[PDB]
DNA sequence: CCACCG
DNA sequence: CAGGAGAAG
C-alpha cells in the first residue's frame, strides 16, 4: 500500500468517524493505554496523510501517527461488529454507529503538536505527490536541484525525502511510462524527458488515487512474461534496490 | 545494504 | 516454514 492507497483509506476513515464523538478508544500497546480515557468524548477532526504516514488528528490537539509498512490495514465496521480475522488488532476508534480498526501495523504512536514537525519520519519526508499544491514545475526544480540531480532513479523514487507517497509499484509504473530504467539521474535527461518524468511523478499517483478503487491499470508491475502493450517485448522481473522490479527491455532504456 | 501468507 | 511483499540502523 502506497500513497494512493493510504489516502483512499484515510478518506474512508473520515467518512466513518470524522466529527463524531468517540464512545470507546482502545490501543493494544501498553504505552498508549493512557490515552484511552483521555480520548473518549473527543472526536477525530481530520485524517491527514503525508505519503504513507497517516495522522489521525483529535479535537484535544493529540494526533495518532500510524504507518502500515508492508502489512498494516484499516477496516471500517459497524459499531460492536468485528468480523473474524487472524490479524492482530492494534487500534479501535469507536463512535455511536461506525468503528475504525487498525490491524497489524507496528508503527503507532501518539503525537503532541510539536511532534508533527520533529518526529523522525515527519521531519524527513518531502512534498507529497497527492498534494494538489505541488506542481510539475516544482517537481522539475526538485529533480534538477543540487540535492537530487545526481541521484539514481532506482533509489530516488523509493526515497520519501524526495517525494512522499511513491513506493515500488509507482516506481515501476512511472519509469515505464517515461521509457527509462532506474539507472539514470535527472542531470543527464534532456528537457523533454525531464518534463515527462516530472509530470508522471505526480500524474500516475493521482490517477491511481482517483480510479484504482478510463481507469488506472498496471502496465508492467506483476506482468512479467506478458507482452508490453507499447512495443510487444516480453516484460521482465528482476530486482532493483533490493525490491522486485518490472520493466520492458524493448522500450525502457 | 525489523516487522502476513509455494 | 524460509522467504517474499516500507524504511532505517
Ligand atoms: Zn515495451
Amino acid at each position: 500500500p502506497e500513497g494512493p492507497e493510504i489516502r483512499r483509506a484515510a478518506d474512508n476513515l473520515e467518512a466513518a468517524i470524522k466529527g463524531k464523538p468517540l464512545t470507546d478508544v482502545w490501543f493494544a500497546f501498553p504505552q498508549l493505554k493512557t490515552y484511552q480515557s483521555q480520548l473518549i468524548g473527543q472526536h477525530v477532526t481530520h485524517v491527514e496523510t503525508r505519503g504513507k504516514a497517516l495522522l489521525t488528528h483529535f479535537s484535544n490537539d493529540l494526533t495518532l501517527y500510524s504507518h502500515n509498512q508492508l502489512y498494516g490495514v484499516w477496516r471500517v465496521v459497524d459499531t460492536g461488529e468485528e468480523p473474524q480475522t487472524t490479524r492482530v488488532l492494534r487500534v479501535k476508534l469507536q463512535t455511536a454507529d461506525k468503528t475504525i480498526l487498525l490491524y497489524s501495523a507496528s508503527d503507532i504512536e501518539m503525537l503532541r503538536p510539536e511532534q508533527l514537525t520533529t518526529h523522525p519520519f515527519l521531519q524527513r519526508v518531502g512534498p507529497d505527490v497527492l498534494d494538489p499544491n505541488l506542481t510539475p514545475e516544482v517537481v522539475k526544480e526538485r529533480l534538477l536541484s543540487p540535492r537530487f540531480r545526481n541521484r539514481q532513479f532506482a533509489g530516488l523514487l523509493l526515497d520519501q525525502a524526495f517525494l512522499a507517497g511513491l513506493g515500488n509499484y509507482l516506481r515501476v509504473e512511472i519509469l515505464w511510462q517515461v521509457g527509462l530504467t532506474g539507472n539514470h539521474k535527472a542531470k543527464d535527461l534532456n528537457a523533454a524527458q525531464l518534463d515527462a518524468l516530472a509530470h508522471a511523478l505526480l500524474e500516475i499517483p493521482r490517477f491511481s488515487y482517483a480510479t484504482r478503487g478510463a481507469l488506472f491499470r498496471f502496465k508492467v508491475f506483476h506482468r512479467d512474461g506478458e507482452p508490453c502493450e507499447r512495443c510487444g517485448s516480453i516484460i521482465e522481473k528482476t530486482t532493483l534496490s533490493s525490491r522486485p522490479f518490472y520493466w520492458c527491455p524493448g522500450c525502457q532504456h
